[PDB]
């Protein structure tokens, strides 16, 4: 579980945010693209990989199962790319849920940024800090760490 | 120290690295852009505090620590902007050995990927996992996960 991630793709503006969130303690990274193709989801997992240990990423649909750049940038990364069908039945609205809750942050900082991008970062940052008691930016180093140890 | 990073910034192509590093592991961010202006440095500051705890960044050079764009996404983000004054003197020559080292690593995947940006982040990624026998992304970890407990 320590390496496991979800990647989650959502819509706003018009506009693509691609997540990727760390299963078991709920830290996300996100960006916005103007759509998602192979190629933005392949750079967007060698970025994670590089600042993660990355074991195996859940796939948020069948054509980045499919694509052949992902293929390669997970390859690359040394990351096992799995589906991600939800087998178990919990994991749609769980990330219904969090795609809820990220737009829901994302219309409290949206005021304070010209840019969807920048408002977006604001509620990854928003996100991460949340007490729950810790937060998920603490969850993720602990089990990390406990990992490693 | 578990929350001081420097910010650092190297050419190439006739392009700009923008490049933080975490003190204490020496665990590195890094992104591409046009031109360093403070509104790319507050953006990447944004993302990396949404990332890690960054409680203090040494800025890379007077500009940055100036620009009032940079000032507005420490004081959001809750970071203590200081300056990269190198008082110790070994600053100077430990950033220009990284520099060094980045852009060979970066001349070994080169060829790997058309554009810059993806070469730069294979760069990330070999310098984060390189062990010399614990790595720089094992490090940062169990420095952080030594302080929250
Ligand atoms: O805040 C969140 O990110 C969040 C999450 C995030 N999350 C976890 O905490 C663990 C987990 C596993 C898988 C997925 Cl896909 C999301 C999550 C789930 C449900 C929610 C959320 O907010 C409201 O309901
Ligand atoms: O590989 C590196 O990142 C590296 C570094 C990185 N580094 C550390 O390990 C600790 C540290 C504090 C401050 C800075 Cl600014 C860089 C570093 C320093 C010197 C080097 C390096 O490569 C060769 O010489």
């Amino acid at each position: 579980s320590p390496g496991i991630w979800q990647l989650d793709c959502t819509h706003l503006e018009g506009k693509v945010i691609l997540v990727a969130v760390h299963v078991a303690s709920g830290y996300i990274e996100a960006e916005v693209i103007p759509a998602e193709t192979g190629q933005e989801t392949a750079y967007f997992l060698l970025k994670l990989a590089g600042r993660w240990p990355v074991k195996t990423v859940h796939t948020d649909n069948g054509s980045n199962f499919t694509s052949t750049t992902v293929k390669a940038a997970c390859w690359w990364a040394g990351i096992k790319q799995e589906d991600g069908i939800p087998y178990n039945p919990q994991s749609q609205g769980v990330i219904e849920s969090m795609n809820k809750e990220l737009k829901k942050i994302i219309g409290q900082v949206r005021d304070q940024a010209e840019h969807l991008k920048t408002a977006v970062q604001m509620a990854v940052f928003i996100h991460n800090h949340k007490r729950k008691g810790y937060s998920a930016g603490e969850r993720i180093v602990d089990i990390i760490a406990t990992d490693i140890q």
